[PDB]
């Protein structure tokens, strides 16, 4: 059995992730994994869920928030108590608050970095702690194109998502001496919730969830020996 | 059906990606590809092609030395008149001069320029035309780890492969214009007759050409409207 | 004048640049500065400022805590109703809590966050503001090479430093439309409080702060036609 | 006394590097250069001699083509017969060769790579001899903006920036063991023949020379402990 966790699991690229596991593991016989989903809504994570089963698959569904310590701490709890052992954490969950500079308030900065660094850090530093003991485990990072490029409405989004980058990269060093493999998984658009409105014609030119999920567990599927450091996507026509 | 052209297709990633193309095929019916087979040896060449007609592929096999200018000619000339159409070039072709900085020649430099950076151009000049006049088309990259990073014996390697990166950042200004993606494959080390000799360590810490061919094809099967714009791997422990 | 607000000035770097822009203008008289100096301790403010004063020229302490909002009101206000008109802001307070992955705890990453990011960005906002609507000024951000490495200890403050090169990137976009300019100066190992202990040895490894300074004022001085968009030091035997 | 070898001195950035050297040496009492110039014209090697003699500085001239190896001999062979020492290298000379990709040639190509590539590696393989064995030394690198970022004209011109970065980075790790410092000047737009023509508005959008000069000059006078690595300078309003 691989334990799997993925965060954000109820929408978007999480949740097309958690699917495409399950649905390898339907065509992949020696891959029998058990898929963890989490993110904030708990009716996000019962229809995902209940998705994935359709495949096959075993969930475990649990309701938390990232931002909150707390919860960190219970996904922490979770895993080593009703497992105690983590082959794959998927750090999907993340959100985007975007205005000009002019415009972006406290709000939206703690909102952003509660998520998208600190949580992020926090549930990495404990679940690598787990990989480090078992000498084997994957953790992915999605992070975005955002990470090593800057966009007019992204000021606080790309503080964030650079900022992911340099625990990945840190985490590099760590994992190197421990076999685990680290993949930064660095998208463009894809049409997700995180967009809201989107016209057609803005739809077109954008990714589908689905693009992005192939690739990631493709990645996993890689034999022990070999890692997939970066994979970074677009839409063929380049970023809006 | 696609025509796709494979550069180097004789031994090592080459023939590693011609196999996995003529594999996928198999199992993804409605995918039928031409694969033309190029290398310096039509000995390499009769061997491949063979393994990818037992995998139920058509085959095309041409002898050419990219960095002779006149083959070049022969080469693009080939697919203009026998296909007049390219949907994919994988430029994988390449070679490498190592050694200490002050023992490498004036032929070291010549020899790794001549193939690696002006054969690797001209070849895409002249290809890359065609796929522009198409609106459609892909273009693969297999250029290294080395492309931004620095090794110690090679000083003309990395002078070769940080280059190839100034020429596929250039081809993505070109290709977002005109529907075509591109590709850049960056492995570290892998087990090929590049390498020469090899023991306990060396393979062990290595990644395996197959490794590098299974992404290579993904992100060819990608529907059109994405691209996998860059894809870096290495062996779980780091480079050696 | 030439009015010019440098936080962090009570100690190494900071201090170092406050001391180098006095000097200057000692030896440019046709440069005219208020240096506004900035930290947390009165005492430091005092001396560095006395120091300057020496040099001959003109002072304006100010004790803040840019990780407070109400800080970064009263500094933003006190430049607009006492000069009107910011011309150089160089953001080079910044905090730095290392330890092994599994050692940091949530107040190591608040305290970071709250002032490399939270207080870094904020003030920037403010002060850009102005710079925008003057279409005049220089940011300078001291990030560090670990805004673009990283080190094993570090995982917290490369989030942090990385995360600054993230707002410094999309300051670029704003700036280069209201001729702006922005600075991000990144140094290796700077002998400075920061390090604490000590060790005549690895002291030998080390830059000092006034080698940092010098090339901060130079860029400053240097016609508005031209930025020097980056500055990237380190010890001649690298990294430590 | 300071052995200094400037390559393409005759004319723009190299002249202007020539002259801040000899200009430098007026607050550095201690400073005593031998500006060995050289270039490709005798007649412009005369006029830059002449105006850094009028700077109080010592000049010795040669006229060399780096692309001819022959003649990377002969310069060699001259600093190590007359001076049997080098304490920095300017590697300044660099040629570019411009047009959208299908109008390139195949001499655009060996004209560029010849000087860029060829000449600079091999000139720097000799001298850099010199400074391992003396275990002091200062070589710069002119590259250019296009050694990190495309331009749809510049094909050819970034394969051979990119190029002469992944010799500077390997340059680095030789360095590093041996006290030589390393630093890569990376500028946009600066207004020298290398251009040709202008028009006030477009010449009003670009850097001049001079001042590329003062931070390789300030560069070279940092104590031995530090290394300015890298210095990125851009017009104001960014590339145009
Ligand atoms: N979409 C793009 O264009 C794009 C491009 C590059 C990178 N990315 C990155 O890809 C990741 C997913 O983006 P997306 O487009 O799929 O976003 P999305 O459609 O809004 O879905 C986000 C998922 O993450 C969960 N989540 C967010 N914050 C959380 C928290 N604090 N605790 C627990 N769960 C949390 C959300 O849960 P709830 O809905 O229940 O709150 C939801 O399940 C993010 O890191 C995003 O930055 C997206
Ligand atoms: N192997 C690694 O660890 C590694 C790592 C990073 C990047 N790469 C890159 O991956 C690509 C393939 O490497 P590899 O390890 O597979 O090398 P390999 O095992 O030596 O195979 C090289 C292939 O390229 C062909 N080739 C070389 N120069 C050519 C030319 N001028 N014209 C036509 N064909 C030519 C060779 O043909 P002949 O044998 O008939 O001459 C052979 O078919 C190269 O670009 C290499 O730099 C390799
Ligand atoms: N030192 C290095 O090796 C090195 C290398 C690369 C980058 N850097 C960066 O260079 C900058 C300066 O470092 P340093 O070595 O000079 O540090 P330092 O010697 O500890 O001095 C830091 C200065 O910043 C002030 N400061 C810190 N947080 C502040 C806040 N929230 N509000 C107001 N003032 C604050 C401190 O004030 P108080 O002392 O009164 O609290 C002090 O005046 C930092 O951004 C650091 O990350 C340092
Ligand atoms: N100008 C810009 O906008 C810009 C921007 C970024 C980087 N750069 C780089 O800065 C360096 C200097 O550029 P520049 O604008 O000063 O060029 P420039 O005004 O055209 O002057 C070039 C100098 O280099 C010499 N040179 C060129 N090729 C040579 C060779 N093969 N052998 C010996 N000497 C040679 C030329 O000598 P002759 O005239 O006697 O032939 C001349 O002295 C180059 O590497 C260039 O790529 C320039
Ligand atoms: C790279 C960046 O475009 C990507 O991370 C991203 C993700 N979600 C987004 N969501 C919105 N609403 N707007 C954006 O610009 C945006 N952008």
């Amino acid at each position: 059995k691989h334990i799997l966790l993925i965060t954000g699991a109820g929408k978007g690229i999480g949740r097309a992730i958690a699917l495409e596991f399950a649905r390898a593991a339907r065509h992949h016989p020696d891959f029998e994994p058990v898929l963890v989903l989490s993110s904030r809504t708990a009716a996000d994570l019962e229809k995902i869920s209940l998705e994935c089963r359709a495949e096959g698959a075993l969930t475990d569904t649990i309701t938390a928030d990232i931002s909150d310590m707390a919860d960190v701490r219970r996904l922490t709890t979770h895993i080593v108590e009703r497992y105690g052992h983590i082959d794959c954490l998927v750090n999907n969950a993340g959100v985007g608050r975007f205005g000009a500079l002019s415009d972006l308030t406290e709000e939206d900065f703690d909102y952003t970095m509660n998520t998208n660094l600190k949580g992020t850090f926090f549930l990495t530093q404990a679940l690598f702690a787990l990989m480090e003991r078992q000498h084997s485990g994957h953790i992915f990072f999605i992070t975005s194109v955002a990470a090593t490029k800057a966009f007019r409405h992204s000021s606080i989004y790309c503080m964030s998502k650079f900022g992911q980058r340099g625990l990945v990269e840190t985490m590099r060093l760590y994992a190197r001496k421990c076999n685990v493999r680290i993949t930064d998984v660095q998208p463009g658009a894809v049409y997700t919730p995180m967009w809201g409105k989107v016209d057609d014609e803005m739809q077109a030119l954008m990714m589908m969830p689905e693009d992005i999920a192939a690739p990631v567990v493709q990645a996993y599927l890689q034999p022990s020996r070999t890692v997939v450091e970066e994979i970074i996507l677009r839409p063929t026509s380049g970023d809006i």
